[PDB]
């Protein structure tokens, strides 16, 4: 995250670290969502290679194990069937981990909250990326959980010309765009958690950035809308 600063500790529980294996040691590479205690939800492009992976909840700090971590294993990997690796702008950039083990609720790991099915948010509506991810294009992950505001930017104003053209679709979420605040590298699968009736729920995965760069002007940060995706992720539940 770009332009973020420090989540309070375990402010964001159904935020986890997405891991893979490498020679002995753990190497954190995407977001996810808790969404079941047994389910997570993050971006295929996440799980693009054939990698052991594993998921941390109740993460704060990546560099130290602070109390709160729950450390499990990825049993099975369901990317959307539609997904492209070629083709990130055609959509579809989204997966769901089945756990070795299910985690234990608790203060510090919980259930994330998913938008109704088809819920489009007003332009310029409030909503934090959270994530591991850069903290300055072409710069180094965060050790501690950061955050930062990004306002929703609606898919007419988004898919304009002067924003993401028609790079961007109708089945994608934009958010931010003001040069200065933006995910990055290491954020990808992670949520964006959007103020609706009080209530924050986890309406975007984040996607993609410009290839100038993280924080770009007029190039939002895009998230898979996760609206689009409700009966299919209650379709791979179900039958998973
Ligand atoms: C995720 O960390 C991110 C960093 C540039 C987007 C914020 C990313 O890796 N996106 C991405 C990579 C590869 C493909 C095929 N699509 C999207
Ligand atoms: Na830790």
């Amino acid at each position: 995250v770009v332009g973020g600063t420090e989540a309070q500790r375990n402010s964001w529980p159904s935020q986890i670290s997405l891991q893979y294996r490498s020679g002995s040691s753990w190497a954190h590479t995407c977001g996810g969502t808790l969404i079941r205690q047994n389910w997570v939800m993050t971006a295929a492009h996440c799980v693009d290679r054939e990698l052991t992976f594993r998921v941390v909840v109740g993460e704060h700090n990546l560099n130290q194990n602070d109390g709160t971590e729950q450390y499990v294993g990825v049993q099975k990997i369901v990317v959307h069937p539609y997904w492209n690796t070629d083709d990130v702008a055609a959509g579809y950039d989204i997966a769901l981990l089945r756990l070795a083990q299910s985690v234990t609720l608790n203060s510090y790991v919980q259930l994330g909250v998913l938008p109704r099915a088809g819920t489009i948010l007003a332009n310029n509506s409030p909503c934090y990326i959270t994530g591991w991810g850069l903290t300055r294009t072409n710069g180094q992950l965060a050790q501690t959980l950061q955050q930062a505001y990004l306002p929703t930017v609606d898919y007419a104003i988004c898919s304009s010309s002067s924003y993401w053209g028609s790079t961007v679709k109708n089945s994608m979420v934009c958010a931010g765009g003001d040069g200065v605040r933006s995910g990055c590298q290491g954020d990808s699968g992670g949520p964006l958690h959007c103020l609706v009736n009080g209530q924050y729920a986890v309406h975007g995965v984040t996607s993609f950035v410009s290839r100038l760069g993280c924080n770009v002007t007029r190039k939002p940060t895009v998230f898979t809308r996760v609206s689009a995706y409700i009966s299919w992720i209650n379709n791979v539940i179900a039958s998973n």
